[PDB]
């Protein structure tokens, strides 16, 4: 059984909370291996490992379990436990009834039939807080993007959390190029400033209300665009103060990009600014 180290502490499969299979009930699919809504009553999202898999897939699954179980922060999805001693094997996560952030943005965007700038700034703050936690614990996420974030509920009290760690698990042992800084896809150098760049792209995703980054551009086109200094324009109706956070996250030199403490400070300032939060989002 392979070990996992986070924050200088070492854990193993034995440290995972094994939940008796008989105590676990599947309710319905949530999409995808496959993920189900379940009960243990505690509501859970149940990630499954296909029984037809390689020994490598099984190690990947175990490592994902260790990674999430060892985090402790309000903006990172909780792991209730695992069921690894029955097949198919389960990882049990906090059920985020709001679903993934990218689909939420698409589905909840203002129309003649609702969201405000403050809703978006709150999502941004939430994820930035999670990223700050990762940064201060020297963990590089490597794939900070709307598709990897979840919401506790559809309504105003929603809290956003980072909910997937598959890329980080792979690296611990298909590239998200549109979310990566120049030194990452060029030299394969990763640091906390890698996540800062990605957060800038997530910020664009959020204030565009769920558009794919670099509209009309392919991966290689983005690679060449970003490498030569190209940056995305502001999303429709995006306040200048918010766009300026994005452009700071996308500084070419990693040292010129803000850490997440500074990012959080800037998001907070935007939230206070009436001219920012009084700005209406577009209605499609
Ligand atoms: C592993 C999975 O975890 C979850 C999904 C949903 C969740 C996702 C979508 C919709 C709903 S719903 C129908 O209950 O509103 C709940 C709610 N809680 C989770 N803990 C997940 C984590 C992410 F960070 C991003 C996407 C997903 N998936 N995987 C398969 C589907 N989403």
């Amino acid at each position: 059984n392979p070990n996992y180290c986070f924050a200088g502490k070492t854990s193993s499969i034995s440290d995972l909370k094994e939940v008796p299979r008989k105590n676990i009930t599947l309710i319905r699919g949530l999409g995808h291996g496959e993920v189900y809504e379940g009960q243990v009553p505690l509501q859970v999202a149940v990630k499954t490992l296909p029984e037809v898999c390689s020994e490598q897939d099984e190690l990947d699954f175990l490592m994902e379990a260790l990674i999430i179980s060892k985090f402790n922060h309000q903006n990172i999805v909780r792991c209730i436990g695992v069921s690894l001693q029955s097949l198919p094997r389960f990882i049990l996560l906090e059920l985020m009834a709001g679903g993934d952030l990218k689909s939420f943005l698409r589905e909840t965007r203002p129309r003649p039939s609702s969201l405000a700038m403050l809703d978006l700034l709150h999502v941004a703050r939430d994820i930035a807080c999670g990223c700050q936690y990762l940064e201060e614990n020297h963990f590089i996420h490597r794939d900070i993007a709307a598709r990897n974030c979840l919401l506790t509920c559809p309504g105003p009290g929603r809290v956003a959390k980072i909910g997937d760690f598959g890329m980080a698990r792979d690296i611990y042992r298909m590239l998200p190029v549109k979310w990566m800084p120049p030194e990452a896809f060029m030299e394969g150098i990763f640091t906390s400033k890698t996540d800062t760049w990605s957060f800038g792209v997530l910020l664009w995703e959020i204030f565009s209300l769920g558009y794919m980054p670099y509209p009309s551009k392919s991966n290689q086109e983005v690679l060449e665009f970003v490498t030569s200094g190209g940056r995305m324009d502001p999303p429709k109706n995006c306040p200048g103060p918010v766009y300026r956070i994005m452009t700071q996250c996308w500084q070419h030199q990693p040292e010129d990009r803000p850490n997440f403490a500074i990012i959080l400070e800037r998001i907070e300032y935007c939230t206070q600014d009436p001219d920012v939060i009084n700005t209406a989002l577009p209605i499609e």
